[PDB]
């Protein structure tokens, strides 16, 4: 266990919200790829590491953006753990 969940989703977008503003605002971080998503509103990035993301989420969470709040989370990339009983 070594790598991290390095990515965010960037849901509740504008109507004029596209990749160019959403690579400024999350220059603090290094972002590998973005794809906007208008028909859904959804812009998927790709920071460098994980625990910038971590942080980058609240830290930009209902961010000031167009008068909107712009929700950003965390990337699907999951281990298929269904569960984890584990000494839980």
């Amino acid at each position: 266990g070594s790598s991290g969940s390095s990515g965010i989703l960037v849901k509740n977008l504008p109507q004029d919200s596209n990749c160019q503003e959403v690579h400024d605002l999350l220059k603090d971080y290094d972002l590998k790829y973005c794809y906007v998503d208008r028909n859904k509103r959804t812009a998927f990035v790709t920071l460098l590491n994980g625990e910038q993301a971590q942080n980058a989420i609240q830290m930009f969470h209902q961010y000031s953006f167009r008068g909107k709040d712009l929700i950003v989370q965390l990337q699907p990339t999951d281990a298929l753990l269904c569960s984890g009983p584990s000494s839980g």
